[PDB]
Parts: structure tokens; C-alpha cells; sequence
């Protein structure tokens, strides 16, 4: 809307972010967190697809059963590249009670190690219909 082109547009950013800052080959688990008005279009409403199919490097410019595949299999596809565990009970979270503060369409994407310890995190929003910022860049 982009309640799909901007999350997707995040996703692929964010994968840009682990390149830019050496950290996709430490990368062993993401996590992503929907917020506000992202948080509330729910599972299966095209937001989770998007972003699940942007961090595998699918641009804006098939994802349902792909969404199907990387659930069933719990293996993500990151950026091209390279297969991790993927399990949407801790990994995909959709937070309906909660806003970021900048702005209702809010994410939070993570990156972890294969020791359990936080290599990155960005917050980016969705803001429409169809470009994303950075939290840092918000304002500007
Ligand atoms: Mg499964």
C-alpha cells in the first residue's frame, strides 16, 4: 500500500545495513517487531509476507505460498545468500498494544549471532504510501 511497498522497501534496507556494516556473515537469527497501525493489519494480511519476501532480497519494482514455505520449512532465505532459522512464534511479532514514537507505522528489525547475543537493531517507518525512513533520518 504500503502497508507492503514500504515494509518491503525496510526489509531490503535493512539487509543493506548488515552488508554496509559487515554483520550479514555474523548473522544466525532476525527478528521483526510491527508496531501501531502495522501491528494491527494481523497474520495474513500482506505486511508479514512483504517483509518476509523483502529479507529475502525481493524488491517492490508467488509471496504468499514463499511466506508458506519459509513458515513450514523454518528456514529464511537472507538476502540471496544465505538459509537461518526462521520461527515466526519469536521471530515475526505483531504488537498491538504498542506505538513507536515517531510515527503509527513503526518496525523493529534484529539481527542476532548464533550465540544469542545482538549484533544490530534499526527501527525504520512506513510513510506513504510507499517510502520508509530511518528512525534517525525521520526528522529531517
Ligand atoms: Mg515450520
Amino acid at each position: 500500500s504500503s502497508h507492503t511497498v514500504g515494509p518491503m522497501l525496510a526489509a531490503n534496507a535493512f539487509l543493506q545495513l548488515l552488508e554496509q556494516k559487515n554483520l550479514f556473515d555474523k548473522t544466525q537469527r532476525v527478528k521483526v517487531e510491527l508496531y501501531g497501525s502495522l501491528a494491527l493489519t494481523g497474520k495474513g494480511h500482506g505486511t508479514d509476507k512483504a517483509i518476509l519476501n523483502g529479507l529475502e532480497n525481493k524488491a517492490p519494482e508467488s509471496m504468499i505460498p514463499r511466506m508458506h514455505e519459509i513458515l513450514d520449512s523454518n528456514l529464511l532465505n537472507l538476502a540471496g545468500k544465505k538459509e537461518i532459522p526462521f520461527h515466526e512464534a519469536t521471530d515475526f511479532l505483531f504488537l498491538q498494544k504498542e506505538l513507536l514514537p515517531k510515527h503509527s507505522n513503526g518496525m523493529r528489525f534484529s539481527a542476532f549471532d548464533g550465540n544469542a547475543n545482538l549484533l544490530i537493531e534499526q527501527v525504520y517507518y512506513s510513510i506513504g504510501g510507499g517510502f520508509i525512513t530511518t528512525e534517525e533520518d525521520f526528522d529531517k
